[PDB]
C-alpha cells in the first residue's frame, strides 16, 4: 500500500484502495500499510453494513493522523485490497467524539466507469443515497460504546480538493 | 398460506411463515395470505437488513389487523416462504406513530434446530443480538417520512404466548 | 399466478410477478399459472444473465399466447415468484423467428420504491443501461440454434399501456 | 405440489420439485404437499451440504411412504419450489436404521440443460462426483443421535424407472 | 506474511492470517510467505467446507514444518488473507497419516469481536459446534487417497499457548 | 506478483496469478506487477462475466506488451489475486483493433484439481463452454466503443507450449 501512488495527477485525479465494499458484511477492515495487509478492525455492534464501496488514498495524511477516506460509489462493489483511479464529488462533514472527521465522496475515473460519469458534484448523488449515508455514519458506531458521530452536512469537490492537498502535503511531512 | 395452521399445540408450539430472510438484501416482503405469494412492500430507506428471520403466525390476528409477527433466530437464515415449527423465548414491545407493536421473539422446535435449544428465555439471547435487535428496529424506519418507532423493551414467555393466544382467538372473529 | 389481478387500476397501476431476479445465475424460469409454481424452461447456452427483473403481468394474453411481460428495474434484485406493483416507462420492440415481441419496462410504485420515482419515462433510464438490455435481448440466445432476436427500438408509455390494455381484454376472451 | 403430474410420459420423462438446492446451506427442507409449501425440517448436524439438487417425484409413492426422490445434476443451482423436467441415469441404493432407501439421480430434460445431453447412464457421472455422493449419504446424519446411512451401490436406468413405476401406482393405491 | 509479527504478547496475544473463510467454497489455500500470496493447494475430494476459519500464525515453525495452525471462530466469515487480532481457546488434538497435528481454536480479541468475548475457553464453545469441527477433520479428506486423520480430544489454553510457544522459537531457530 | 515464478517446468508446468474468477460480477481487474495490486480496470459496458477463471503468467511477456492470459477452467470459481498451478489444453486465437490475442486455456494440475484431469487437450472440453467462451469475447467489449474482437478458432497444446516459451524469453530482454 505505501508506495501506491497518491494520484496520477493531484489533486483532481487520485487513487483510493477499497478496505470495505458496499454491502459487505459488518466487519471493519483497515489497511496496514506497514505490512501490505487488511486487517480486521471491528465487528460493527449494529451490524450496519457501507451503503458504498470505503477506502482511502494513500500516501496520504490527513489531521486525525490516518490517511484521507473516501466513499467510492460504484455499480457492483469493487474488491477489498484493490485500487480504483477516482475524482471527487464533494465531501460529508462530521464530528465525532475525538474530533472533526471528513469523508470524500468520490466515482471512477470516466474511462473506468461511464456508468458514472453523468455525476458532476455531489448534487448529483440521488437524495435517497446521501441521505442513507448520513444515516449509516449517524447510527453505525451507535453500540460501540464512548463513541459518537454527527453529520453536518456535504460539501463541494473545492473542499474535497484542499483536503487532498493537505493530506499529500502532511504525508511527506 | 390461509391454510397453515397456527400450530400443532398452541400457544407454546407453533408455526411461522418466513416473510424476510436474516441479512437479506433491504427489501421488505409481506405475505398476502388471499394470494398465497410475498408482495414487495417497500425498498427500506434507510438499506437496514433484519438481524433475525421475520415472519408471521398465520391464522392469527393481532389488536392491528395484521398477524402476529416474529423474529425466528437461527444459524443460517431461512428461505423466504418457507415454514418452520417454532417455541418462543419472549418479545420486544414498541410503539410507532401507529400505536402498539409487538414482535415476539422464537427459536425452531429442539428437534428442527439444536443449535438453538440452550436458549430457554429471552435473556438467554446474547446481549450483542437484543441490542443489535433494538437498534434495527429503533432506526430501520429512520428514512420513512411521518414513522417513527420507540422501543419499550423485552418481556417473557407469558406475555409472548398470550399474544399468541389472543391473536388466534381474534382470528376466529 | 391465476388469482393475481392484473392490477389495481389498469393500465397504469399493474402488477408483475417476478420469474427471474436481475443477475441471477443464467438460468430461465417461467411461471406456470396452471400450478402455481416456477418451471425450470431453459439454460441459456450464452450464460448471460437479465440485467433486470424480468417477469408478467397475471391476466393478461399477449398475441404470442403468452401474458405480457415486463422488465422491472429496482435497486436490488427481487425475489422470484414475489408480486410487486408498477408503473410502466415505455417498451423495447423487439422481433425474433416467431414473430413480434416486445417486454414493456417497468419500475416499482414509488411508494414502494422511492429510488425509482424519478424516472418518468423511458428516457430517464440510463444510457448504459437501455444499451446493455438491448444487447442482452440481441445476444442472449445466441446460442439457441434454430433461433434469433432483433431489437427494433424503444416506445413510451402510451405504447406500454395499449398493450397492458389489449392482454388484460384478450386474456377474458 | 400435489396436482404437478408425475410426468409427461412415465416413467422416462419425469417431473420433479426441487426441496434443497445443490451448495445450498445446511438446511433441509421438506415439501408439505398437504400446503404447498416447503418446511424446515432440519438443520444438519454436521453443516454438510447436498453436492446436487435434491427434490421428489409429485403424486409417487415410495415404499417408505414419502415420494421417490431424486438428485438432479444441473450447471448451476435449481430454486427452491422450482419445478424441473427430468430424464433418469440411475439410483444409488443405500440402506438407513429404518429400511431401505434409493435415491434417484436425474438431469434435466436435453431442452432444457443441454449441457447435461452428453450424461446417458450413471456411469457418465463423473467419478469425483459420484464418490462425493456417495461420501454425503454416509456421514451427513452422522451427528443426528440415532441415524446411519449405509451406502450399497449405484444401480442403472432400469432399476430407476422401476422405482418410478411402482411410487406412481402406490401413489394412486 | 513473513513479516507480520507474530503476537503483540506472545504466547496469549497473537495474529492469525487468515487463509480460508468459514463456509467458504470447498477449496484449500495456502499462504506463501515466500511470495505474499495464497496459492490453490486443493480442491477437497468430499467438498466438504471449513465450519470456521482456518489460517496460521506467521513467524512461528510447528514440529511438522508448517506454522502453527488456528481455527478462528467468528459471526461473519473473514477474509482470505486477512489478518486478525486473536486469543486462544484451546485446541483440538489429531494424528494424521504424517504424524501428530494440532489446529488452535481462537476467537478475535475482545476489542475487535464483542460478540465473542463471552468464549473463555474450549468447553465454552457449542457442543455442536465442536461436534461439527471434530467431524470436519475426520471425513474432510476421506477422498484424498493415502490420506487419514484421527482426531483424539481437545485441550485447554496451557496446551495452545505451549504450541504457539514453540513455534515461535522453531521459527527463529 | 513480479516475484512469482512463471513456472516449475517450463512450458508444460506453470503458475496463473487469478485476477478475475469465473462468474464474477462484471467488473475487469488487471494486476499492477509494479505495486502488487489488482486494480480497477473497466466496468463491462455489456456487463457480461467471465464464464472461466481468468489471470496471467507471471514473468512473460507476450507481443502485445501484457502478460501472457489464461482461461483457468475449475469446478468452483477461484479467488482474485490468488495463485494456482496450471497444465495447458490449447488456446484461443482472436484479433481485435489492436492485433493478435490469443488466451491460453488451461486447468490446475491433476494434483491440485482431480476433478479436471480427464481433460488432455481443448477438444475434451465441453462443446457448450468452448461456445460460451467464444460467444463472451466475441461480444463482451460490444459496447466499448472503437474495439471490437473477432475469434479465428482453437489450437492446440504445442501452440499453448509455444506462446508459452516465447513470452518467458521476451520477459527477459
Ligand atoms: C449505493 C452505492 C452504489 C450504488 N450503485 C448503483 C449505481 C451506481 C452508479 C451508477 N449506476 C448505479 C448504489 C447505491
Ligand atoms: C442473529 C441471528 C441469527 C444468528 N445466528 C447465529 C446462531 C444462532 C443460533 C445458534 N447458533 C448460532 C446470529 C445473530
Ligand atoms: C445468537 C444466538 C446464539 C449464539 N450463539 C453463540 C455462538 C458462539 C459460537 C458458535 N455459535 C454460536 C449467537 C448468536
Ligand atoms: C440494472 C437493473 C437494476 C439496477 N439497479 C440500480 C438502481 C435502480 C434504481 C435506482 N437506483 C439504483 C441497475 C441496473
Ligand atoms: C438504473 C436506474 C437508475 C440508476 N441510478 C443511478 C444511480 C447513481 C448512484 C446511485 N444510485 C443510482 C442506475 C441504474
Ligand atoms: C455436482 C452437481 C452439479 C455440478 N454441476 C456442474 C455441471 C453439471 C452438468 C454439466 N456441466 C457442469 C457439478 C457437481
Ligand atoms: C458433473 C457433471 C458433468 C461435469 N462435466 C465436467 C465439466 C468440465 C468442464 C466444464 N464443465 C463441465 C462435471 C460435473
Ligand atoms: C461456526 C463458526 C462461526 C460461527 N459464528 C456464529 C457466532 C460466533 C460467535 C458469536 N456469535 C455467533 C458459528 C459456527
Ligand atoms: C465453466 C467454467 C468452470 C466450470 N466448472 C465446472 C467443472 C469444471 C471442471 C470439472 N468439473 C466441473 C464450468 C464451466
Amino acid at each position: 500500500f505505501s508506495n501506491v501512488p497518491a494520484g496520477k495527477d493531484l489533486p483532481q485525479d487520485f487513487n483510493v484502495i477499497i478496505e470495505i465494499p458496499a454491502q459487505s458484511e459488518p466487519v471493519k477492515y483497515e489497511a496496514d500499510k506497514a505490512l501490505g495487509l487488511l486487517v480486521v478492525d471491528r465487528f460493527i455492534g449494529t451490524g450496519m453494513r457501507y451503503p458504498v464501496n470505503y477506502g482511502f488514498i494513500p500516501q496520504t495524511l490527513s489531521g486525525d493522523g490516518d490517511p484521507v477516506d473516501v466513499l467510492v460509489i460504484t455499480p457492483f462493489p469493487l474488491l477489498a485490497g484493490s485500487v480504483v483511479r477516482a475524482r471527487a464529488l464533494g465531501m460529508l462533514k462530521m464530528t465525532d467524539e475525538s474530533g472533526v472527521d471528513a469523508k470524500l465522496v468520490a466515482v471512477p475515473h470516466d474511462k473506468v466507469c461511464p456508468m458514472t460519469a453523468n455525476l458532476k458534484s455531489i448534487d448529483d448523488v440521488p437524495a435517497y443515497l446521501k441521505d442513507q449515508i448520513k444515516h449509516f455514519f449517524e447510527q453505525y458506531k451507535a453500540l460501540e460504546k464512548g463513541k459518537w458521530v454527527k453529520v453536518e452536512g456535504w460539501d463541494g469537490i473545492d473542499a474535497a480538493h484542499k483536503e487532498i492537498t493537505d493530506g499529500v502535503a502532511n504525508f511527506k511531512k
